[PDB]
């Protein structure tokens, strides 16, 4: 139905005053990357984006909600790509470090050996080191994506998958997400498939660094299936008409996010549990 229903039964997202609409906060770099994709070949890929309204003297992205079409849907969201921050973010923590002590907290959570003797004495780390750390502790830093969330229409979550990292972990999230539907499973394979073709002949995609995107797969109990493109808040374009490709390895300098190194991993692991 709508993804405020489920925010209300579970807050950078507000209810539209449209049928179908969602509002979500407005930052420059998205609202730039929305308006490119409706005039691209991506446009079928990712949210209908109907400009920006004022909501209590605050800018909002109106989207299309993409439960809408759907009867209690079940939602799986995957960040995409072996790098999920910025370049920027490594000069800053050169030249200008934000300890951040949240980003400390977690860490010695999961791995106690993780952080080093001088990020205990700080009681902190940067973002960069964190967000490298998550990489390499997920499917992300190997397979060029992860698994971030599961949610169902009844208020239900996961976000349990900080340390799912091996090909066989993901495809066993992936088996109990579909719970033995075949033609879900027939119909997300057949959305990457025209999903991946897209993106490799989308001119908005080979101009820009896609980090911190996500894709978004939603289906229901009638087998509905759907898979968009979500979350263009650290999309950046590349200088004096560079390009990527999106498969080669990252290294500082050339703003490679392995995107389609991600895809082609999470189709083939698909395609693989299609056929257990
Ligand atoms: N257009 C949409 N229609 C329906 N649900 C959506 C839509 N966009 C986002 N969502 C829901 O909101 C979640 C968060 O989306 P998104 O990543 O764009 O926001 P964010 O505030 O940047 O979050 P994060 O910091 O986790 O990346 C999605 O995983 C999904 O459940
Ligand atoms: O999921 P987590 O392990 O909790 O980490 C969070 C996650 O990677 C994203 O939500 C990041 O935002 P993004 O850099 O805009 O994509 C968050 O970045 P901050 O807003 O905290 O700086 C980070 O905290
Ligand atoms: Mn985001």
């Amino acid at each position: 139905g709508s993804h405020m229903s489920w925010v209300q039964l579970a807050g950078s997202f507000k209810a539209a005053g449209t049928s179908g609409l969602i509002l979500k906060r407005c930052s420059e770099p998205e609202r730039y990357c929305l308006a490119r994709l409706m005039a691209d070949a991506l446009r079928g890929c990712v949210p209908a984006f109907h400009g920006v309204v004022e909501r209590d003297g605050e800018s909002y992205l109106q989207l299309q909600d993409l439960l809408d079409g759907f009867d209690g849907p079940c939602v799986l969201d995957c960040k995409m790509g072996v790098r999920t921050y910025l370049e920027e973010e490594l000069t800053k923590a050169r030249e200008r470090p934000k300890l951040r002590k949240d980003m400390y907290k977690k860490m010695l959570a999961v791995d106690p050996e993780a952080p080093t003797e001088e990020e205990h004495a700080q009681r902190a780390v940067t973002k960069p080191r964190y967000m490298q750390w998550r990489e390499g502790i997920s499917s992300s830093t190997t397979l060029g994506f992860r698994i971030e969330g599961i949610k169902k229409a009844d208020g239900s979550c996961s976000t349990d998958f900080k340390t799912t990292r091996s090909r066989e972990q993901v495809l066993r999230v992936f088996e109990e997400f579909v719970q033995g539907d075949e033609e879900v499973l027939r119909r997300y394979l057949n959305r990457l498939q025209q999903i991946r073709d897209t993106l490799e002949v989308s001119e908005f995609f080979r101009r820009h660094e896609v980090i911190g995107s996500s894709l978004l797969f939603v289906h229901d109990h009638c087998h509905r299936a759907g898979v968009w493109l979500i979350d263009f808040g650290k999309t950046t374009p590349l200088p004096d008409g560079q390009i990527l490709d999106h498969r080669r390895p990252w290294e500082e300098g050339n703003r490679e996010d392995g995107y389609l190194l991600g895809l082609d991993n999470l189709i083939g692991i698909l395609a693989s549990l299609a056929e257990r």
